[PDB]
């Protein structure tokens, strides 16, 4: 490829996505897959809500296609519910508009697929079998053959991590909210996934932000006198952002609700321990997160830090969950054991009314419950294995040293590392609570953001206008 | 808490207890459910028993209230049952008074509960999330506050932990049986829960005991010329009470049947592998117990101990038992996998008579032999993983050192590290075997038990009469 | 045992197979399961084809012995088959022949069962808790009791092993073919368990072979002139052998193809992951041997490189197969969560007609996804970890030192290290290749083979004709 590309950010992140995803063609149906698994949950929980009916399937030899209704009526009843074709156009439009951006990334990374091939000399074989050191100096020292003088390989990392170096900057100095008192819990931390999508349409997406471009910003914000003029441009823009996240609100808490049946609740039946189970938060990748420090070397310390960081919370689990744990799981597993030697002695105690749903809510209860319990052998593991967890993730709040045993060390350990289920919870709050935190709380911080980007803003020569600490 | 209290040893025992119970309001609700759990074994076996009509849930759409019998008759049916009866008064006087001395405890650990918060300054929030090395340093520099001079941080273990540190030196010294030859496996090890009890209800509890209070013994076995006269009354006493084992033989029989089910007899159905999995029997525990070390610090080698020493079990597998244990998981599974193909090719072939609960008894079978099998490229790991055991626990036979292959190592380490199914199986037999090994086992051991308190117990000058090897 | 033995390699042989088996009663209750097994399998299999009537079983309450045919039926349907007799009289002649060559057996192994107890002084309680080191110093050192002069620890080596040296150095060399292009894979590496039974059987096994005793070859073999006439011999007589393993297939195929139902069908519905593990194959297991190295020696280090090489292939999962692992796993995951939540509610969308069915399938089929996909947490594993790979088994070929995360170090380790389930398949196609491969691969290297036995046969005094190699 050729001679002075016009976009140094958006080819190098790119070329980068192009080795994350393991290929061109691997990337391609990979993409495909979700563009269907839209169209699966809009389809499917369609004709369960307007083209089965139930009556014949519950109450009324049946087979299991005759539930189901003939398409000239299952076309037919789906549109007297203007609230459903309401639904239906507001996602097939936003559908259409995901499938004009997929046909649009097609051409731009065949582009970057011939790259490899014809100026890096890499086939898409040998390519998820590189290490981006390996697709890295390929790019550094053929630069006498493209032009795209004698750059960095640290310049690189800029271009394809700008807007990531703010995002860490932004949350290490507290001009996000992210942290909320409520009456119950204590200090509640959020930032889940949707709301830092918006953070970035607030800063650097769009004519009317920051950002001219994508690797300049804006002459406005280098000039002093404080600027509340300024300050107020981007105090009414979190409004209108904030009001287009009220009034899309109930339709993104459709979509949470309905991606969270089709994929956990399958998993509740057979092994609730898995959403016991804990994950790094995004505010833990955020805050462990480094300067320059690209996706996939984040998580090879969070995969190497994840092993003796899952078993630091099991040596802390709640003295009186144990023991609602271990006396709720006699209580159901008594009744249980007599239903279970009552089915092996006769068999017909199954098909009276209500005997294998308890089997299968008693069972799940049981599965739950042992999962609340610990190992009663479980090594009591010398809580400074929180030096093992700070080799990984290299970042402590300096008073865990030697105070690794507390509960102001538990507490603020589950911030960066929660379990899967509070994650779920955080999804389908995340529709609820991120236009009132937009509105209510960030257009307070909008002068110490403002201010932000004019002391830390440093122009390199060669990138552009990068942050100060990165 | 006040000047010159009564007792130091009921004190410091329950000091020590509300630590390990994780303050007033876990134990509080901890006994509540043992007294609910009592309760609901009695009430619902008695239900099950006396009014549920099975010709109703077994052969003659029904619903599962239609078995149960209407109140006027559930109280009717229970009292023309004269061994019933029987056996509810005998339970509700023994509830009853398990109620009384529960209610007794909470005005006398509430007394304790402002020990911690008034003398102490720990409140219930930061007791789970401190160590016995805190609580014990609270109670020795305030000493200036409270009286209850600089006794030692040694004294206060002494009073904790007396009469186990007797429990010590007997088994020790086998002046209790614990072992006996019985034609078709060897010698045996008893020493289950129910014996332990006894032992120190011949020794250590009530006015016709030795130790006349609970820190001194009767001046009565320091004399000497051996008293044949004062071992002639212990001779008797172990008569009246393991006649009273005999005679209550029958109601402690119901319990542990009883109890086995209802906690048990789910996990056999789901699995089978954790009744084959080993647990440190109540022999080892008085094997492997130093003097003066308290109960949680002999878990905390008991558990870092516990994985070698399961591991060590698994590389001794019978040649004959893992034999017939993957030819009989042939020959279930070959019927199951016809059975399975043929439930998948018609589901038709479910509701013919016995096939449900032949998939049913048949893959727990399979589940049961896959659990004996031991793993196929199982490292046979140098068995002198020996030595690493013997750092846990510390105390080896001697005779393990360099044998540690043979079955002479393998045998007696199983006394020490028995199955659980084994534990199961001792506590049904506890009730039937306890009161025949104090009349003709114990009783002729009486001169030498007495012999042992005239020659080894040191009075020491703050606590008392203490074991003379602690 | 008695004075000057005639066959001190059958003799040797049969003293290591006693102690492998670990003793007399456990070898003989060991080899009448397989021949029970055998007769399970082809008892049962034959009354699953003509005398359960289905139509019963399907579709026409039942009981479970009524789908049965009566004695006077169940013996009279197989004979107007003249296929299923053909095939049971031909199993019955070579069961019977099974049977024969056990009660021979029985009289020649008690005869060594006496070698234990008569001459080496170990029991058959202490055998299974000795090692062969153990064994082979009882045999050394009684040598001055025995005759049976001073003929080393290693002469008994090359006893017990003398033609597991020459497969060792005919698979080295690549004497025997082992490894076919075909269009759709690359190169395949053939040597299932039925083709190394007949390099011996055209090698070692006869009159008409080498080695006309067990241990001393022909004279005919170290002549020189090259003697095609020598091996034109071997070379048809790999025909007649070959055209018999090409008319016993279509019934050496039947019994693979019941074997493998009835063994692995049950272990597909319950944990496919067991077939997704790995296993040493058989061209692995002579590969990594040594010469002179006992077959529980091979197996001490194959278990102790077991443990990292199932976690080096699991950190190279294809990426195109994790992709449709995991979007397979959502689309029916969620039509799963669907059915299970729509019989918690109502719990009769049971017995309508094909949901039971498809729960067990989409079950398994979320089963089988969740095997694919990788543990995300995987620390990927710096991938020398096959220095400690090479540290248990002894040879890497070369290329692997410095490459250990290509494809050209993944696709040759998984020859050594294959799938479980591509076991299962090469053993299914084993009756199908193996007289191809004999006749039309194996017949041109026969000159290669014949100049292998003049040049590498070296004669040692005490033991006779051995490899040069070993
Ligand atoms: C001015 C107006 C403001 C506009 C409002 C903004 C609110 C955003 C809502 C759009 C929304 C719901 C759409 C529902 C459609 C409703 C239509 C009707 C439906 C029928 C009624 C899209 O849809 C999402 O649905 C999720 C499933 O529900 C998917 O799963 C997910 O993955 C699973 C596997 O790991 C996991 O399980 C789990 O992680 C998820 O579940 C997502 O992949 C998918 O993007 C949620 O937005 C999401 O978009 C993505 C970008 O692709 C954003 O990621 C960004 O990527 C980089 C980019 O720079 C940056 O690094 C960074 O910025 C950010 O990481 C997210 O931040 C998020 O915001
Ligand atoms: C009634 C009120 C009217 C509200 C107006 C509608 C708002 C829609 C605006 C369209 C909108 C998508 C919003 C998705 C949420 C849809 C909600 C679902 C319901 C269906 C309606 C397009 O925004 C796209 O613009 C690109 C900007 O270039 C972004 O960055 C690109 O990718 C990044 C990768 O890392 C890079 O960082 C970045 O460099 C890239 O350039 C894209 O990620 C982003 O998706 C937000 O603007
Ligand atoms: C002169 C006359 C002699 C009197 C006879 C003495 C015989 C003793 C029988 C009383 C009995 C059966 C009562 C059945 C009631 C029948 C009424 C009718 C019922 C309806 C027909 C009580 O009941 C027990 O029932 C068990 C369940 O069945 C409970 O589970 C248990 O925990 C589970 C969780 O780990 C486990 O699974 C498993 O470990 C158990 O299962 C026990 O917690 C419970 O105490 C068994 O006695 C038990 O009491 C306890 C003390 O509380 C004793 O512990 C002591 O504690 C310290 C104390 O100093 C000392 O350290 C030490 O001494 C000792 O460790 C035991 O030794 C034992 O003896
Ligand atoms: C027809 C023949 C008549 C038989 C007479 C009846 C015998 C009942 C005697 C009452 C009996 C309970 C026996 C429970 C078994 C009941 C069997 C169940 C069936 C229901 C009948 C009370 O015994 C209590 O007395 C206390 C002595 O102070 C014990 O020690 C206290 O706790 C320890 C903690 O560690 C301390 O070590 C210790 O310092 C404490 O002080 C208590 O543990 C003990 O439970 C035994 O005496
Ligand atoms: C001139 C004419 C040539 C003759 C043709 C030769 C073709 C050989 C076919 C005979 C055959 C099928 C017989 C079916 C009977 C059909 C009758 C009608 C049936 C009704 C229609 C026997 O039957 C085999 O059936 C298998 C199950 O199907 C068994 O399981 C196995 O174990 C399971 C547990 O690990 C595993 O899962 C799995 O490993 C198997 O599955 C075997 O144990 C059993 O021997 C397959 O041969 C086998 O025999 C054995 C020797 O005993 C051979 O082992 C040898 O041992 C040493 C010896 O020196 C040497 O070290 C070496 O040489 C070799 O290792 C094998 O090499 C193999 O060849
Ligand atoms: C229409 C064409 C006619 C075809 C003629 C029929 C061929 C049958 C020949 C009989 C045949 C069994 C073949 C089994 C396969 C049967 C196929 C199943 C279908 C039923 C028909 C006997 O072969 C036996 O002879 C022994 C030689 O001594 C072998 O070695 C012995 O054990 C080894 C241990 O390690 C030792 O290494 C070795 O030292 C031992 O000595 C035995 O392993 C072998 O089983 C092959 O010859």
């Amino acid at each position: 490829p050729w001679h002075h590309i016009e976009n140094l950010d958006l080819f190098f992140s790119r070329v980068y996505n192009l080795h994350q995803k393991n290929g061109f063609t691997c990337m391609l149906i990979g993409e495909i897959f979700e563009l269907m698994q839209f169209l699966f949950v809009v389809a499917f929980t369609t004709f369960l809500v307007s083209c089965v009916d139930y009556d014949i399937l519950f109450a009324n030899k049946v087979t299991l296609p005759d539930a189901f209704l003939p398409a000239q009526v299952c076309s037919a009843r789906i549109q007297e519910n203007g609230s459903l074709i309401t639904i239906l156009v507001i996602a097939g439009v936003f559908w259409i508009h995901r499938l004009i951006k997929f046909i649009y990334n097609i051409c731009c990374y065949w582009e970057i697929h011939s790259f490899y091939l014809h100026a890096l000399r890499i086939p898409m074989s040998a390519l998820p079998y590189c290490t981006w050191q390996e697709v890295q100096a390929r790019i550094v020292q053929t630069q006498k053959e493209h032009q795209i003088r004698e750059l960095t390989e640290l310049d690189i990392y800029h271009r394809i991590l700008r807007f990531q170096n703010y995002m860490v900057a932004l949350v290490n100095k507290s001009l996000l909210p992210l942290r909320f008192r409520l009456p119950g819990l204590g200090e509640a931390v959020f930032f889940t996934r949707g709301l830092k999508y918006n953070f970035e349409l607030i800063l650097f997406w769009g004519p009317g932000s920051l950002f001219l471009n994508e690797w300049s910003l804006k002459a406005e914000y280098k000039r002093g006198g404080q600027r509340l003029e300024l300050a107020q441009r981007l105090s009414n823009r979190i409004l209108w952002i904030g009001i287009a996240n009220f009034l899309l609100c109930p339709l993104i808490l459709i979509w949470q609700i309905l991606y969270a049946f089709f994929s956990y609740a399958e998993v509740l039946k057979r092994e609730p321990g898995a959403l016991g189970a804990r994950c790094w938060s995004l505010y833990g990748r955020c805050y462990l997160r480094h300067f320059n420090e690209l996706e996939h070397e984040l998580q090879s310390r969070l995969n190497r830090g994840y092993k003796p960081a899952s078993k630091y919370m099991n040596c802390f689990l709640s003295p009186l969950l144990t023991l609602l744990a271990k006396n709720g799981a006699f209580f159901a597993g008594s009744i249980l054991a007599v239903l279970i030697a009552l089915t092996i002695y006769d068999e017909d105690v199954l098909a009276v009314e209500h005997v294998l749903t308890t089997v299968t809510l008693l069972g799940v209860t049981v599965t739950v419950c042992r999962s609340f319990i610990p190992d009663q052998h479980m090594v009591f593991c010398p809580e400074q294995l929180l030096r093992v967890i700070l080799a990984h993730i290299h970042y402590m709040p300096d008073h865990w040293q030697g105070n690794a045993h507390r509960s102001q060390t538990r507490d603020e350990f589950a911030q960066l590392f929660q379990y899967k289920a509070v994650f779920i919870l955080e999804e389908l709050l995340s529709p609820i609570v991120t236009p009132l935190i937009l509105i209510f709380c960030l257009r307070p911080r909008a002068l110490e953001i403002i201010d932000f980007f004019r002391n830390f803003t440093v122009e390199v020569v060669g990138v552009g206008d990068t942050c100060s600490f990165a």
